[PDB]
């Protein structure tokens, strides 16, 4: 499998490998902010990340995954729309190759320079790989990053990139607190959907924070010296690894916040 996001291999072509592409709970989404409805019915959202235990960044040649130990419940997602507990097990991003666009999800068509992704699985299926079979099985938080002020909290992750250039690198990442990547407020939007890379499965209960977070130019610029390309090979700056929005077909989008 050699998709990936060129004009040979992106998000157009993934249908052929992946026919689940053109189905029926995709995603991203545009999110129409106007038509999405406040549902009062949605419980607090619990976002509970003090035990989080970071192990290790890997460049996959799509994104850079800050990986968790999700052997026990440490960091945990619940409420909001999710019934039960949700584990984390990785954050990445995708980006632009200008700050004018980079998210995946948008918002009354504004694209975000950058989105963070958050990836939780349902505790109740025992693991990621029974996770992902299920409609259930996935809670990702999306988090948007606009050019702005630093976010101190970033810079760690910033910093290690240097170790990880290319494609099948990976560097120790412990003691690496996501907490820092959060903004102040967890208003959010929720619909159902799908991962966003391929195999493109409808697993997702997808919750997108209304506030974004502020980067800096700097930091930003660092995410885009990064290499889909392995070492020794041809370089490819790794930029514009998001998938446009995909249509919205029999879906709401909930609010939490009037
Ligand atoms: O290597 C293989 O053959 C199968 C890989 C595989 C098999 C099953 C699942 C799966 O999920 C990958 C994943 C995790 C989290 C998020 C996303 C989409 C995104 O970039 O936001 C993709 C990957
Ligand atoms: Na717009
Ligand atoms: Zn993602």
């Amino acid at each position: 499998h050699h998709w990936g996001y060129g004009k040979h291999n992106g998000p157009e072509h993934w249908h052929k490998d992946f026919p689940i592409a053109k189905g029926e709970r995709q995603s991203p989404v545009d999110i129409d902010t106007h038509t999405a409805k406040y549902d009062p019915s949605l419980k607090p959202l619990s976002v509970s990340y003090d035990q989080a235990t970071s192990l290790r960044i890997l460049n996959n040649g799509h994104a850079f995954n800050v990986e968790f130990d999700d052997s026990q419940d440490k960091a945990v997602l619940k409420g909001g729309p999710l019934d039960g507990t949700y584990r984390l097990i990785q954050f990445h991003f995708h980006w632009g190759s200008l700050d004018g666009q980079g998210s995946e999800h948008t918002v009354d068509k504004k694209k975000y320079a950058a989105e963070l992704h958050l990836v939780h699985w349902n505790t109740k299926y025992g693991d990621f790989g029974k996770a992902v079979q299920q409609p259930d099985g996935l809670a990702v938080l999306g988090i948007f990053l606009k050019v702005g002020s630093a976010k101190p909290g970033l810079q760690k992750v910033v910093d290690v990139l240097d170790s990880i250039k290319t494609k099948g690198k990976s560097a120790d990442f412990t003691n690496f607190d996501p907490r820092g990547l959060l903004p102040e407020s967890l208003d959010y939007w929720t619909y159902p959907g799908s991962l966003t890379t391929p195999p493109l499965l409808e697993c997702v209960t997808w919750i997108v924070l209304k506030e974004p977070i502020s980067v800096s130019s700097e930091q930003v610029l660092k995410f885009r010296k990064l290499n889909f390309n392995g070492e020794g090979e041809p370089e490819e700056l790794m930029v514009d690894n998001w998938r446009p929005a995909q249509p919205l077909k029999n879906r709401q989008i909930k609010a939490s916040f009037k």
